[PDB]
């Protein structure tokens, strides 16, 4: 039984959102008391969500988006194997990790267009018709160790996430960087289907009207549960910062042990440097068929100017700086 509430946005701020985000066709829901923010087939899938069973030895990452989901995936997912490069290479990261609410973001108008520029391809067509698909049935079928993906905050998450102690990795990272990452992110997926400019995404994002905002209160959460036994709470840019220190106390905390020499090919492959060649950076297959913008791999290639993104305005930074201190003012949360 879900046990939230499930409601449409305000008409007027719906309309306003219809119109800034077209990946989203009937409208926007806000959940709970937090009002947490979803695209419409939240309300179709909340139970099947939430019911999902979660087992003992699942690994999930759990993140706001674009709080460094992708490498952290990569880094756990090749910890958990044996450091097998040569799978790793060869099966797409979405299939070694799925992403547990990535249907949602599918609307069916939507889908309708995917499917009518890849008409020809029976493949590209079945590939389209699969990402309509909860990732929840193919995980439900695997006989081996898991690796879940997910955005949904620790109140939303599969009650049997904490009841099984699967292992939880929590990333956060700090809103400047989070803020103009997610908005290339909405311009990059047409399921987001973002049109607008930065200013534009950043007040949206300050109101929690993005989805999986609020962003301080899905922090706080994460924040909340790191004493856990099961649960590791990370900061984006010490994990950057370190990779050897980051690699080992990923590796301890998943109850693998390993050589300076692995732990050197780990830090190799995860390095700035190599990560842009990396496959799961580049995503073939959704840019095969269309879904990713191939008119904002721009941010993908080059990334942002280290604490000064070109989007940034004084006025954003300010907004950034007074939204924080509001949020974070008597807690012990203190970003890098
Ligand atoms: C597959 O990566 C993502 C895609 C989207 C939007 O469609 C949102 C968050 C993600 O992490
Ligand atoms: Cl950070």
């Amino acid at each position: 039984p879900f046990p939230y509430s499930i409601d449409f946005v305000e008409s007027k701020q719906n309309e306003q959102l219809l119109k800034d985000f077209h990946g989203e066709r009937t409208g926007f829901v806000q959940v709970g008391e937090k009002r947490w923010f979803f695209p419409s087939r939240f309300k179709q899938y909340a139970e099947s969500l939430y019911s999902f069973e979660a087992r003992p030895d699942d690994t999930w990452i759990v993140t706001y988006p674009r709080s460094g989901t992708t490498w952290s995936q990569e880094m756990v997912w090749l910890l958990c194997n044996e450091l097998d490069f040569e799978t790793a290479k060869s099966i797409p990261l979405t299939q070694r990790f799925p992403f547990l609410e990535f249907h949602l973001f599918v609307h069916d108008e939507v889908k309708a267009e995917f499917l009518k520029e890849n008409e020809h391809d029976v493949e590209s067509m079945k590939f389209i018709e699969q990402l309509s698909q909860p990732a929840g049935f193919m995980l439900a079928e695997m006989k081996t160790p898991r690796f879940i993906k997910t955005h949904l905050p620790i109140s939303l998450l599969p009650p049997s996430v904490f009841e099984q102690k699967a292992k939880i990795i929590y990333v956060a990272r700090n809103p400047s960087d989070v803020a103009v990452s997610y908005y290339h992110l909405n311009r990059l997926y047409r399921t987001q289907g973002y049109v607008g400019d930065f200013e534009t995404f950043y007040n949206y994002f300050e109101k929690d009207l993005t989805p999986w905002s609020p962003y301080w209160e899905h922090i706080k959460e994460g924040w909340a549960e790191r004493d856990r036994e099961n649960v590791l709470f990370m900061y984006y840019e010490d994990m950057k910062r370190n990779l050897p220190d980051t690699i080992r106390k990923t590796a301890a905390f998943l109850g693998k042990s390993f050589s300076d020499d692995q732990i050197d090919t780990m830090c190799t492959h995860l390095d700035i440097r190599n990560f842009r060649h990396n496959k799961s950076v580049t995503c073939e297959e959704l840019k095969a068929v269309g879904i990713l913008n191939s008119g904002e791999q721009g941010f993908v290639r080059n990334g942002q100017v280290r604490g000064n993104a070109e989007e940034m305005t004084d006025d954003i930074k300010r907004r950034l700086n007074e939204w924080t201190e509001r949020n974070l003012n008597g807690t012990d949360i203190r970003f890098p």
